[PDB]
């Protein structure tokens, strides 16, 4: 008797997109205890090993231990997805809530990364790898100051490939490891990320830097950075020299995780230190574009998809509507937005016939039913999440409040989207007739709706 997931789980609500599909917060229905469940779509994402690899490493995994690692409790399979079933951490990414504080100093940096270090080395005694660490993936427990990290994702990369779609991608170029690049890598991939992941805390830039993806690939794959930057001034020597051994080219001759938590660095500042103020002004500028550029990336497909699965609802309604009354039932639209739920692969959220159920109900509270008027309320009921979302991040990234974008900084944000430079002028000259050299909110979500072909 194969087990069902939604036999034991209710959905609360999601938590949001992460690598290889969605995380839902889920409830126990006898116990009432809470998870973070990840839903990898079979159709979406492709697997690398066999369905043999993939059961005992997760078999593993669930035998696993660390404080600074998630907990993985249960997998499920069935027809189309696997569930990774975990504990729920509700304290955020950590550079977001760096952000918020006012002082930063060396000592917060090694207490952080000596975190990272140690999930790293236990994780790397049980030989798994993560590959795709960076900052995304890195957790706090609660919203307490205190509160320890929580690694996410260890283990993934190995059995699953990663999304080719810039939407999944915004990120990743800065913190993966040459090696990685070129083919073949072993568990100092892990040490290169986090060493990329330190220099960014002490200064706020990236080592490796550019305008696109692949200029960024480019600089990392020739391996040279320098700390040439004002704000390097401010740094211990010690802390350059656990850089330097981490982001050390030759995989042979850079630190390991252990010994990396053994350096005189990590040893002084986690037992007459400065705040690095220029690092967080610059780390709130990097937190902000990114947010930014991944908020416009979802809003041009959350249009897209929208724009698929209205006149797909309609198409159906119509077949069902035997009297041509332009007139369906509730169970009739249950029926058809079901129908909808099988064609498309989208709704982790509506994981059973029930929540199907109280979806349609809420657009019903809200609006024999006109099946037009309904098509309508239940589609911008899955967008404004995004044009709100669009919004905060516009909102957020102003930090004047001037109400205004310049075009450098489109030129960046659109650089870090990857949409090509020409093309979001193009679009620019189209909207900005003035030659303002800048745009307001409506204006700037009015060139993403023409960049999806709107
Ligand atoms: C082998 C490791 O693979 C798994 C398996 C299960 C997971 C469950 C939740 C999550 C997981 N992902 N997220 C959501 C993301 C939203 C925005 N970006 C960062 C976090 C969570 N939020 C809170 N608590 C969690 N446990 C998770 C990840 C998993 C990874």
């Amino acid at each position: 008797s194969t087990a069902i997931f939604s036999d034991r789980y209710k959905g609360q609500r999601v938590l949001g997109k992460g690598s290889f599909g969605e995380v839902i917060l889920c409830k126990d229905k006898i116990t009432g205890q809470e998870c973070a469940v990840k839903v990898i779509s079979k159709r979406q994402v492709k697997q690398k090993t066999d369905k043999e690899s993939l059961l005992r490493e997760v078999q593993l995994l669930k035998q696993l231990d660390h404080p600074n690692i998630m907990k993985l409790y249960e997998f499920f399979e069935d027809k189309g997805y696997f569930y990774l079933v975990g504990e729920v951490y509700t304290g955020g990414e950590l550079f977001d809530e760096i952000i918020s504080r006012k002082r930063f100093s060396e000592v917060d940096a090694a207490r952080i990364i000596r975190q990272v270090l140690s999930g790293i080395t236990y994780m790397h005694k049980n030989k798994i790898v993560h590959r795709d660490l960076k900052p995304e993936n890195l957790l706090l427990e609660s919203k307490s100051k205190d509160a320890n990290i929580r690694i996410i994702d260890f283990g993934l990369s190995t059995h699953f490939e990663a999304s080719k779609k810039m939407k999944d991608k915004i990120g990743t170029a800065y913190y993966i490891a040459p090696e990685v690049l070129h083919g073949t890598y072993d568990e100092k991939c892990d040490v290169w990320s986090t060493g990329v992941i330190l220099y960014i805390l002490l200064s706020g830039c990236p080592p490796f830097n550019g305008a696109n993806e692949y200029d960024i690939l480019k600089k990392v794959e020739k391996g040279k950075y320098t700390f040439e930057l004002p704000q390097w001034k401010k740094v211990s020597e010690s802390a350059k020299d656990l850089i330097r051994k981490m982001l050390t080219y030759v995989p042979s001759m850079r630190i390991s995780a252990r010994d990396a938590l053994d350096h005189e660095w990590i040893q002084t500042y986690t037992k007459d230190v400065p705040s690095l103020d220029n690092a967080i002004l610059n780390i709130r500028q990097f937190q902000g574009t990114q947010k930014l550029a991944q908020a416009a990336l979802l809003y041009m497909g959350s249009k897209l998809t929208s724009q698929d699965e209205t006149k797909e609802l309609t198409a159906i309604f119509h077949k069902m509507d035997k009297n041509g009354d332009g007139q369906l039932d509730r169970a009739e639209l249950i029926e058809g937005y079901k129908e909808l739920m099988r064609m498309k692969g989208q709704d982790a959220s509506m994981l059973d016939a029930s929540a199907v159920e109280h979806e349609v109900d809420q657009v019903l509270d809200a609006v024999y039913i006109e099946y037009s008027e309904f098509v309508t309320v239940a589609m911008d009921r899955k967008t404004l999440l995004s044009r709100e979302r669009l919004e905060r991040a516009f909102r957020m990234f102003d930090s004047d409040n001037s109400g205004k974008i310049s075009s450098t900084e489109l030129a960046t944000i659109f650089g870090v989207s990857d949409v090509d430079s020409e093309t979001w002028k193009s679009v620019l000259s189209e909207v900005d007739k003035n030659n303002d050299g800048e745009v307001d909110f409506d204006e700037f979500q009015q060139m993403l709706l023409k960049l999806c072909g709107n």
